[PDB]
Order: structure tokens, then C-alpha cells, then sequence
């Protein structure tokens, strides 16, 4: 769905990756120099050191068994190698059948986490589910009020406490109120300060502990939001949160507005954590369920 | 396919748009007066305020960097500018490989929903797919009876219940019967009264929720049917349905018999929702897959 808009949103990434490789292979023979030029181009596009070597090695071996001499035929092999990486993390989120389904949202500030919560909320509401938000980012007084106003405007209940309250208590109350009110989906926001890395990770563990007192299956999803325009910073952030709490899903925002599109391959390859959604714009449908076949087609389409 | 017929069917729109711009540019120089005359002509045709101002803006910018002086050289730039709007929403519906593929048809009464469902159902049958309909407009008994009669004539199963039944229950039963009978495509009609006591948007949300208890992928398509004759009312309807349920597709009916063909440009620019089908007549093949390149060629042909 919205395939054309996904192609348009990858325009800047497509200068270097996917269809941006056609110019490199044009009128050329398969020589080590092309593989070395291909290798710079992937590294420039933020595909990542380990992921690039795997692509170059698999491409090189792949073109040898198939006796290819023309560089243009590498395009097909490159498309399937990079689709293979993304296909391993294609697994859309299913939030049905729980009372409530609890989504704990983790990430650093500025990556677009609250924006992501808002769009998910609206999308779930469009499907006939009731939704409830927990303002677990308790020390940022402004953000908490922004969120409550947004709930008012959108008829979505937002559970909150005074500034500086315990994050686990707020989220504890939200689960109580959500079970009482027959909510299908609870989404909890969290703090995004990694300045003291030990403090946030310990806070997030306290939240999960408290949640398990109420439902031993909660959180049903631990989801990370990372920003594709921060390059390898997203890779690093994913590593910290995965080790500390155990991510079950990733949302990658802002693929529009960046020539750094390779980062999706790097997070897909290093971690194998299902990528649930990609953000490609400011519309609610811009938060799209990630499908690897469509992404690869949009990226490699020959405009 | 049927390009000649698509052209004839646009003939009333072509007086103002496309080939109807040839007269405005004939023997004229590029000046503010021409751009102002072009702007009003687009507005008279229902192209839309925002969309017309994007057209006039790029078209002014493009003619300056290229240093154009003759007005009849704007025809080519205008063709391209308008074809770019429509190319962003060119994306045909593909209903293959599901068991069943579920289409949810939404829209207000009178726009052509039931006719659209009938032609789609026939076209899918011609392609060797099996089709089933759900009569989800429960309160309208005469429509429920006519759809059942249409099914018997066309050998297409129709799932219905008693007058006033729960639409979400009718839809639930149709998805179960489609699964038991290996149906490839299930098309669900819905109520179309925007009166508040009807509670249509809540009714539509309940349908989608019931669908997900049986297949979390359903509905595979949420398609709005709107009418080109309604002018901006079609844009207003698109906004109401899109905010409430989320549209994945748009069928624009009744391009024939209207000089307001600008609505297709307005809907395309404002929403970016793919236009799966265009209705240009009373025949089965007059519900056509929308292809932007052909549409622009027929609109701008001499
Ligand atoms: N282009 C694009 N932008 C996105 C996307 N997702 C989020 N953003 C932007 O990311 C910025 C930060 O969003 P938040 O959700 O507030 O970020 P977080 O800090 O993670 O949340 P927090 O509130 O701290 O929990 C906002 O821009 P500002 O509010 O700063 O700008 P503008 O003023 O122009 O709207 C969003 O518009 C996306 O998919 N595409
Ligand atoms: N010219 C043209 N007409 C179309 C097209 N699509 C639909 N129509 C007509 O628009 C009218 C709407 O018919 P319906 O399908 O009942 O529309 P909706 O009311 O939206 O469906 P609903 O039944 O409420 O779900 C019908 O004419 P009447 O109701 O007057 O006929 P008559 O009344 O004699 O049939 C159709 O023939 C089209 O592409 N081109």
C-alpha cells in the first residue's frame, strides 16, 4: 500500500543505493576495481563495515559461479543479496487478542518516539481498537502536557502523574485503568536521556518488573525507535537497548530526508530484530508496516 | 484498452481542461494576464485552489528559467505538470494470492458503490477468480433484495441477513463462508448515510475489528467510491473517510457527463491515495483501472 509514495520518499537514498548503482555499473566489466568502488559506495551510504563485506563477498562469489562478465548483471545479484538481508527482519506487529496488549516504547530523545506513538494510536483506532497512552517520560513537564492535549483532541485516554513521578507507578496505574476500561492496546512512552546510561536502563527494568506483577506476558512488545538520519548512531543505540532490556521490534523513522538509507541494512544484519514500521513522512500512513519486498523494489526501481 | 472510448468519455471535461487550453494559448504572449486566465480556467473546472496554485507556480517558474515567450509552448509544460500529479497516484489494485482478498467498499449513497462492486465482481469473474459479495447495507431492504437478485442472475453468491441486522455480523459470516468455499475475492458493501444517528464511522470501525478476528490482514483494501459530478463534495468525503478508517484506494465514478474533471487532480494532490479505478460509463469495461499516462494522453489529445 502507498507503494508510489514509498518510492518518492527514498529519492535521496536512491542517489547512492539501489538505482544509484546503475550509473556505476554502466558500460563496465567485472574487475576488482568495480567491487572496490562498489565497496566505497556502500560504506558512504552507511551500510556498515561488516554488512558491506558480506554483500561484497556474496556478490563476488555469486558472480563467479554464474560466469558473469558484464557489470550490469551485478544489479540483479545485488538486489537479491540486499533483499535477502531485509527479508530476515520482515515480521509485522500483531497486537490482537490481549487485554491489553502492552507496547513499551524505548529510545533516545529526538528520534521521533512520541510522533510514532501518536500515529500508531490513530492507526489502531482506525481499526476499531481502543487505545490508551501512558506518559512515562515524567520529568519532561512540557512533553507530558503536549501529550495530554493531544489525547483530548483525539479522544484517546492519557494516564499521567505530577512532574518527576516514578515512571513505574504511572505505567502501573495505566495497566490497572486499561484492564478496568477494556482497552485493547496500551502504549507507554519512556524517558530518552542516555547521559547516565545506567540510570535509564535500570529505570526500564524497574518498569518491566512492575508490569510483570500485573501480567506476566507484559510487555507484549519492547519496541525501539531509531532515526535513520543519525547513521551508525542508530546501530549503537539499538545495541544498548537490546542488551539491557531485550528488543522485540524496531521502528526506523525519517527515511525521507536523508541520503543515509543504508542504515536499515546495517541494523537488519547485525541484530536480526524484526523491523515493524518505517516512518517516511509526516502523514499517519507515513508510519508504514515494513515489508522487505516492497522496500527493495522501491529502492531498486529504475526511474 | 478502450482508449478511444476513454477519450470520448472525457469530451465534456476536455472543453475546459487539456485540449481546451489550446484556444487560451493561441496567438498569445506569456504575461501575468495569461497566468491569471489559466488560474480561473483551472478553478472553473474544479482542479482545486491549492492544486491550481502549485500548477501556476511551477508553470511560472519553469517558463522563466527556460525564457519562453510564446504562450503555445506552455501546453507541453502544463501537460507534464498535470501528468506528474496523476502519476503519484497511479498504482493498480492487485487482488491475487489471498484466500480471500477482502475489499471493504465505503462511501455515501448515490456515488456508485453498488454499481462499482457489480462491475468489479464481473471483471474478477472474467479473469477466472471466484467472487463473493456481502450485503453490509442492512437497513436498506430493497437494495439487499436487488443485490440478491443480481447474484442469482450472474451466478455470484451474496451473503445477507434480515433487515436491520448487524453489519459486522453479516461481514463476519461472509468471511467464514468465503473461506469454506475457496473464494478468491470477497467484496463488502457498507451503509452510506452521513447522518450522525447512523454512526457510520463507528460502524465502519466495528466491521474492521470483526474482520481482524478472522484474518489480521483483512481488509486487504479499504476503497472509497466518490463521484466526479459532486465537485469538492468528493474531496470533503475523502477527508472524512480517510481520517476515520484510512483509505488504501479510491474509485472515482461518473467522469462521463461532467465538465468537472479537475476533481481527479484535486483528490490526487491533497490525499496521495492511489486511484485504483475510474468510472466513465454504464458498461462493465467502463469501470477502468486508472492509468495516469493514458488519462493525460486522452485529456490532452487534439
Ligand atoms: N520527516 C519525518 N520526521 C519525523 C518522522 N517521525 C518523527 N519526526 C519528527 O521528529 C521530531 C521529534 O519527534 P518526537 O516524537 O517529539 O521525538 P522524541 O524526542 O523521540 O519524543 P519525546 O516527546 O521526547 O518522547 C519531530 O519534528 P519536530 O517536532 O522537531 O519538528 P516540527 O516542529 O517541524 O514538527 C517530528 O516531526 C518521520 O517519520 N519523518
Ligand atoms: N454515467 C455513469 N453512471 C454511473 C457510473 N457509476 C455509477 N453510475 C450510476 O450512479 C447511480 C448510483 O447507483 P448505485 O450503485 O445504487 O450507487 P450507490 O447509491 O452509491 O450504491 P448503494 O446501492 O447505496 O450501495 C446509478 O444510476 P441511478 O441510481 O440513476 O440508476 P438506478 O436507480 O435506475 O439504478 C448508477 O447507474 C458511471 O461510471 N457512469
Amino acid at each position: 500500500g502507498f507503494f508510489a509514495r514509498l518510492k518518492r520518499s527514498l529519492l535521496k537514498t536512491k542517489e547512492n543505493l539501489g538505482s544509484g548503482f546503475i550509473s556505476l555499473f554502466r558500460g563496465k566489466k567485472i574487475d576488482d576495481d568495480l567491487f572496490e568502488e562498489l565497496e566505497e559506495q556502500l560504506l558512504i551510504a552507511d551500510v556498515g563495515v561488516e554488512t558491506t563485506r558480506k554483500i561484497i563477498t556474496n556478490l563476488t562469489e555469486g558472480a563467479s559461479r554464474k560466469q558473469l562478465r558484464d557489470a550490469e548483471a551485478l544489479y540483479g545479484l545485488l538486489k537479491e543479496e540486499m533483499g535477502e538481508i531485509l527479508a530476515k527482519v520482515d515480521e509485522p506487529l500483531n497486537v490482537e487478542g490481549k487485554t491489553p496488549f502492552v507496547i513499551l516504547m524505548v529510545g533516545v530523545n529526538g528520534v521521533g518516539k512520541t510522533t510514532t506513538i501518536g500515529k500508531l494510536a490513530r492507526q489502531f483506532e482506525q481499526q476499531g481498537k481502543s487505545v490508551m497512552l501512558a506518559a512515562g517520560d515524567t520529568f519532561r513537564a512540557a512533553a507530558v502536557e503536549q501529550l495530554q492535549v493531544w489525547g483530548q483532541r483525539n479522544n484517546i485516554p492519557v494516564i499521567a502523574q505530577h512532574t518527576g513521578a516514578d515512571s513505574a507507578s504511572v505505567i502501573f496505574d495505566a495497566i490497572q485503568a486499561a484492564k478496568a476500561r477494556n482497552i485493547d492496546v496500551l502504549i507507554a512512552d519512556t524517558a530518552g536521556r542516555l547521559q547516565n546510561k545506567s540510570h535509564l536502563m535500570e529505570e526500564l527494568k524497574k518498569i518491566v518488573r512492575v508490569m510483570k506483577k500485573l501480567d506476566v506476558e507484559a510487555p507484549h512488545e519492547v519496541m525501539l525507535t531509531i532515526d535513520a538520519s543519525t547513521g551508525q548512531n542508530a546501530v549503537s543505540q539499538a545495541k544498548l537497548f537490546h542488551e539491557a532490556v531485550g528488543l522485540t521490534g524496531i521502528t526506523l523513522t525519517k527515511l525521507d530526508g536523508t541520503a543515509k538509507g543504508g542504515v536499515i541494512f546495517s541494523v537488519a544484519d547485525q541484530f536480526g530484530i524484526p523491523i515493524r514500521y518505517i516512518g517516511v513522512g509526516e502523514r499517519i500512513e507515513d508510519l508504514r508496516p515494513f515489508k522487505a519486498d516492497d522496500f527493495i523494489e522501491a529502492l531498486f526501481a529504475r526511474e
